[PDB]
C-alpha cells in the first residue's frame, strides 16, 4: 500500500506524477494517529497518486531540505516539485479534497 522513500531513492521515486509525502516519526503520536488514514486514502487513490513515507530521523537530509520542522507534515509534490503541505491530523475527506486539487 504505503511504500518507504528515504534520502538515497528520493529523487528517484518523486519525479513524475503525484505523490503524498508522510514525513513522520516513531516517537510521533499524532503521526500513528494518521497512519490508517493513509492507508485508506492510498487504496482510494490507487492509479491516481502515490503515497510515500519517510522517517525523519533516519532521513535528515530530505526533511531539512523542505523545510520540514514539525510532523505530521504532509506535502503534495507534482512532477518533482512541492506544490502544497498540510499539517496536523486531518480527516481523510481533507486529504482526499487537497489531492483532486492538483490531478
Amino acid at each position: 500500500a504505503i511504500v518507504k522513500v528515504t534520502d538515497a531513492d528520493f529523487d528517484s521515486k518523486v519525479e513524475s506524477g503525484v505523490q503524498l509525502v508522510d514525513f513522520w516519526a516513531t516517537w510521533c503520536g499524532t503521526c500513528k494517529m494518521i497512519a490508517p488514514v493513509l492507508e485508506e486514502l492510498a487504496a482510494d487513490y490507487e492509479g491516481k497518486a502515490d503515497i510515500l513515507k519517510l522517517d525523519v530521523d533516519e532521513n535528515p537530509s530530505t526533511a531539512a531540505k523542505y523545510e520540514v520542522m514539525s510532523i505530521p507534515t504532509l506535502i503534495v509534490f507534482k512532477d518533482g516539485q512541492p506544490v502544497d503541505k498540510v499539517v496536523g491530523f486531518q480527516p481523510k475527506e481533507n486529504l482526499a479534497e487537497v489531492l483532486d486539487k492538483h490531478l
